[PDB]
């Protein structure tokens, strides 16, 4: 493919891809591993927010009760979400906050999701669950101030259009719920910013009928927010795994585009929407979370989902999670970019890719992005999904790139099926599922992208790039200027050392 | 050629390559750079002893007078040794200290050697000089304990058979100072191992002489120390570099085992033999330093070193050195191991690979090393040196390796001309003297072993690895049992995943 | 009174003061916060045991079924412990093991203990009890070799004699328990030291019964252990707290002697005595644990335990712990040394006092202990219990002590109701359970043991040391050797500094 | 005396006092030692400057001639400076540059000052010269940008109103020189902060003189630099120490204050006034400056200082620094906030509590300040600065606070004579010059400040706070509201725990 970039580009890609990131339960962010898994994150990427489960949910321990005289009294203990939120703002990412699930000991009732068994009933008691929120918030702006908190986002629940997630998955009652929340949020200050419904795919009724909810009974709701994943069920289990097929990329662009125009013929037309759940799987033990394919994948979404959204929040930034119990093997299928003792996945080395692109945008299509830095050098991020099986599927992509610049260095770091991959290794190892040491330090090693260095002296103020991507390789090609200083070394003549001319 | 290695081995490689290394003057350990490289050195190959000068010069400060009273009195300040040696310690690094140069204040004359202007007089008063080394080893014993110092060992003065590093490069004098300072040592405590020559090449009769004044005198010596290089003298020089052609490896091995043969031809015919610096060059400004050609150069040395030598001391582990003044570049043709931001220099990674192999040497020749661990993996250095200019001159070796473990992981990795070579990508940056944050960045991810793994069936309980070496390459290759996991994965099929076969 | 410390000791002071400590349940070795608590706690004493419940227990996920082939086969999770115990080995800290409690799959009953939910009924397979201990056991050696895991204990089980630890206490149902884990740990290795009964107290003819069984059967035991505590039944319960009175420290060093004197008269009285849980109270809500009541009790504890018993572990190390649910404040009666933040408390530094003492005993009473370092510096720690309630109540001690030295340095350090004390401080804050950084900072300063130093000359050989000691008081004293090197300050004189004489 | 602080002040009390600090000279930037030291002021004080010598002396290394052809030719070595000041924008603080000393291949003679030599002739030549300076500053703003290197200042020279530091204090060819500096800077851009005359004091006409010269030849100042110290001529030398007589702390506030006024009678009536250096003694050997005299006095300077002058720079930040040869000891008198093995001096604490300020000024005289913090609470630095020598002179200060808040946490931190003060244990000790760690570690451990802490009810809506200082004790109080949370520890009762009421 030829593609001609311009030296100009009218259009400015965001950083909405990277607004926010996803987590496992808040009560696993006090897990060493988990905040190791954050720091490099946070080093190589630069999230604004995380996104979780579990706020409410009882390892955390906010909500009890508490035998006081003879009645139960509602306790708050902020023990370990101060930790957390600590921790968090420590690592410059703050909580894009989802109030849930439902306290024990404030259920209805006994459903539960997941392992670690977050009560999805409703609460026993909407003026105590009102005194939750209200406790919480309060609690957030007297650590934080309000100034902080301010900048948070306030998710109510989680997948209530889902019968796992919320009791016979009731409308209405999660709009009670929505409305109690919304309102408290609001009561604790006014510019806070509440939103919902937090539903996955499948439902989008739910976007408009919240929204002709809040509408019509005057509820406070500051941005729109939906899950989006494009795997089917699983057509295989195994004991540790679940094995989904997936819609190509554009299923999910199109669930966004779709999502932003509902919200433009509602009553509240400038919401923002968030998808603050997006991977292809849903399932924590679906080994694609893994791959290389992955990676290449969630390239175009990174590139494209701005667009129609004001943030996606890539389901999970690490594999420290359990959800489905803990982790049977180093790579088990989790959503992480990280994989346990901080193992990039390839999909981390895209997010990563993306993390160097330009604010001016010079060229995007769907396999590409080619942007403008200030200091006038140029980022691509270049990725070659390829969903179907099979080997080779090499795809060459040839760039003509303007530069004045008479000389460029250029590198590349590749990930794909041989390079940047621990997966593959790991598999070759034996897949072993408790790693020594030793192995999770060559697995470390072999988890970096493949660099590719050269520099090349442009002809006709033009560099022709010819890139070779293999199958599901993400690749980050930067080129900069070259300020040679060669001319300074009079006299340099690597002819004189010993084998080199 | 074809290697049978036999799958048993009486002899042992032992880790004579790496009980000591070279540094740039002790003063310079006070630099967070040093301490920086130090670091990763001790991390990455655990060297045991570090050697360098500059011990008693005068940055470092131990040495003054110091009118007291009305009296110019001996002050002997230890503040920066405390510091430089603590942190020594505290890297699990001992001294082989090297007693020199002159203290300025107690220099008979003002010859300076290098940059930093190294005295290199004999002592004004040999009373003095006797009572600076007394001062020093006390003070060392009373900081450190009797038993740690006993550890360390004492070379005295450095090179003193060169008119440069010692006034007319007085052999007599030079035994004088000997005496004196072989004598004060062991008047502080006996056991502590004093040294000498610590001659450069080119006179080795001064071994032999050395040593007859030794038996004649019955001077305590209890090693035998010496330099060693390949290189003839700068036949170009610009501003910035000397130009130095190369004798080959084997030139350094002869050099050796002929010292050796002169010590047991000696009235002290089994006094250990501590190389203390030994690269190809002798000037920290040869290029020769950063290149792939010095890790494959002295990677014969690090595998038979040991036959010949107790010990053998890489100047330097560092680029922190200014015998020629300060780095005018990045890559400026230092002696380090590690370059400047800590960018692993290709001949690092030399020690690295040899620091992985085993106790049990398998088999050996001039080009590689082939070792059991003790848990029964192969770990075998291979080196493809070329001193001739021009390009290609690929070695295919062929290692017939046996192991009744069925399934076998190999690991390996390759330094050589392209990977792990962050000169060669410094130069297609345009040679940046002060490169960027960025490109110091890029260059340190480009100075790692670009590392190739595989998963090999064994037939016949033998694998069989066809390596090609590209031109001075240094490769590490692993053989690790696999005990694979595999079947305990029940339904595990990567076939399910998307894309995946 | 009046102490004249002899210059001699016949006896040694003991390490097994510090031989091992407690941990809240190996689950929570994942927290971050636990491990800062840990490096603090290695650094300051140094601990070379920890014991811990929930190795076994569901949130470490070890054991699992796992439907593989149509039947419920066992699956072995060890991504948690492997990285528990990697931790400790990182701080050099071994597991003393505790097999405990049941896994949930592999449990016989419902009945479960803490609020963590740890199942404490039998197996309802004892076949599948013994191939767990054989899968844990054989997978630590995998991990960290034989000679490694070698020098770890194992205890079978906590408090069996108590019904909330085992159902019904069953005694015959515990030896069965024992007898099957303590075979199956030898079927790995016949090095590894297992023991029990692990005891709570109140019951010691448990131990006589236990052995008795061992004997009778032939069944290994290498150790026995027993829990003690001083503190009854608490008498006021708050939602969040235990109170609890407390037997004087006497009684936990008669349990220790007692225990001893069953072993002496068993079929093994050669059996060593693990002391593998003891404090004051045994509830982790008891304030008790946060004072500095708690230290001046255990620091007696820490004087004499080592006389009767080969370890007793401080229960524990940390406030990281949830057998009571999620600290509902800063300090909140948790068994920690160490309170969160890295806070430490009295205790903590009783500990830190007992680390700085030397081998030799020169002196010991019921409120103080004199020893003698190598370097030949006396180290003294002295404890004013005062369990009456009231204000005043200060100890006097004239110490008598010959010292080598003529001028001598005092180290004074005190932690008492005054300083080294953080609790006192969090209730001037107004009991912050949430405390801000801010005020956590103050805290920790705050928390630090108070220093008085002094230069004093000896007269006639000896120094006369008038120490005064508040209420609960434990103070470390060190006298150390002054070599004054203020003579080689020739003309130093403070008088001509401004102010100064 | 009694202040009856108000609840309100119309002043701020301004971050002149932190905006700079001084620095030994550029070169020792390159320590480990120097950058603990730094990272610790730089947590603890938060400087925005950092202010020294040496920048173009010959250690740090930037310029050389280097024979090209048969031509001298200027090299410019950035190697040694890009690690300084990247070391310092990652401690986020910018240089204040001062363009000093002379390199030896551009010396038009041989006059050097302090051990290290820095040369202090005028260039051999001026376009050189002025080449230099275009060099470095082009070389800032390549590799840190404009913008940020537009926030630097440049000072030329240092105290060139004296024979040591300026052949002949020749004004006119100072003025010379600061033309050549101040158009090479504003050549390369204008918006550069180009300043001097970098005086010493006893010699203020040169600022008119400077200024007038400026103003005439029309030459760009943007800034008058100043140095500013108390010391008389030594009375008493020793070889090691420089004792030196004090004029009180008004003298130099006076010396800010005359400046300021001779600024203002000039040309330029608006510009700032950066006092690069002040400290008590102008000697890097006086012991003064080690004590807590030192601190006390040092008191009203950051108080008051920031009336008069835009900037103040302690010189210096830390003890490691070389003009007066490598320390003798321990605490030898040098300028540092910081002494060696990063234990804090008084004068660092003076420094930490006025960072613990409000802006908001509630009073301010000259032996206290007292300000309103944005969260309400007070925060006041008392000193008791006693020039005198003898024992005791303590100092009542009553602070009557009003506070409506039922409650208060007071928080007082000092140093003084006793507490805070290691130079005092180091001379229990026998001054140590080269302490063993042990000894080190107690003497940080003595360099904390004595905290003390309580809680106070208001009577009457007010709070009346004693405060005794005694000898040189600078304090830091705090008072917040306490927000008391005892009511919801529901049924506590200390009373309930062994010993409590
Ligand atoms: O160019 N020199 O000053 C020089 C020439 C030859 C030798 N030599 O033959 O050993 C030499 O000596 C040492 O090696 C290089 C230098 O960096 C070391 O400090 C010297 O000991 C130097
Ligand atoms: O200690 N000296 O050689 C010296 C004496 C007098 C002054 N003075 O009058 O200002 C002085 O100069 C400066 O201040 C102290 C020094 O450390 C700085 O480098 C100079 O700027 C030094």
């Amino acid at each position: 493919g030829v593609v001609n970039v311009p030296s100009n580009g009218r259009e400015k890609f965001k950083k909405n891809w990277k607004f926010c990131v996803g987590t496992g339960r808040l009560g696993l962010a006090l897990q060493k591993e988990y905040l190791d898994h954050l720091k490099l994150v946070q080093e190589k990427i630069g999230f604004r927010y995380i996104r979780g489960h579990g706020l409410l949910s009882d390892d955390v321990g906010i909500y009890r009760e508490v035998e006081i005289d003879g009645e139960m009294k509602p306790f708050y203990n902020f023990t370990y979400i101060d930790r957390i939120v600590d921790s968090y703002l420590a690592l410059n990412i703050r909580p894009f906050i989802e109030f849930g699930f439902m306290p024990k000991a404030l259920a209805s009732g006994d459903q539960t999701v997941f392992y670690w068994k977050g009560n999805v009933t409703p609460p026993k008691d909407y003026n105590k669950w009102r005194d939750l929120i209200v406790a919480v918030v309060s609690h957030f702006i007297e650590r934080y101030g309000i100034e902080e908190v301010r900048t948070w986002l306030f998710e109510v629940w989680n997948a209530p259009n889902l019968v796992n997630f919320w009791k016979d998955a009731n409308k209405q009652e999660y709009f009670k719920l929505y409305e109690v929340t919304a309102r408290a949020v609001k009561s604790v200050d006014p510019h806070l910013q509440v939103g919902g419904p937090a539903i996955c795919g499948g439902s989008d009724e739910w976007i408009t009928d919240f929204l002709h909810f809040c509408a019509e009974r005057r509820v406070p709701v500051d941005f729109v927010s939906r899950h989006a994943y494009t795997s089917k069920a699983p057509h295989k289990k195994t004991f540790e795994y679940y094995y989904q097929e997936l819609e190509p990329p554009e299923d999910m662009l199109e669930q966004f585009k779709t999502v932003r125009a509902l919200i433009r013929q509602s009553p509240f037309p400038h919401l923002p929407l968030h998808i603050t759940e997006y991977n292809t799987s849903y399932s924590p033990i679906n080994p694609v979370h893994d791959t290389a394919l992955n990676a290449a994948y969630i390239a175009r979404i990174l590139s494209e989902g701005g667009d129609y959204v004001d943030s996606f929040s890539y389901w999970t930034f690490s594999d420290v999670f359990e959800e489905m119990d803990v982790p049977k093997a180093l790579f088990h299928g989790g959503f992480g970019l990280v994989a346990l003792h901080s193992i990039p996945k390839p999909t981390f080395h895209a997010f990563t890719f993306f993390n160097a692109l330009g604010d001016e945008l010079l060229y995007r299509d769907g396999e590409m992005i080619v942007t403008r830095r200030k200091d006038g050098s140029i980022a691509a991020v270049l990725w070659n999904l390829v969903m179907e099986k099979g080997e080779g599927l090499t795809k060459e992509v040839q760039l003509v790139i303007p530069v004045s610049e008479s000389a460029v260095f250029i590198k590349r770091q590749i990930v794909n099926e041989q390079y940047g991959n621990a997966w593959r290794v790991w598999k070759q190892m034996g897949r072993p599922r408790f790693p020594s040491r030793q192995a999770v330090e060559t697995l470390r090693q072999v988890a970096q992208p493949h660099v590719m260095t050269e520099q090349r002296r442009a002809t006709d103020g033009v560099i022709h790039l010819s890139i070779v991507l293999s199958k599901n390789e993400v690749t980050l090609i930067e080129i900069e200027q070259v300020r040679d200083e060669t001319s300074t070394y009079v006299g340099l003549d690597d002819g004189e050392i010993t084998s080199y001319s």
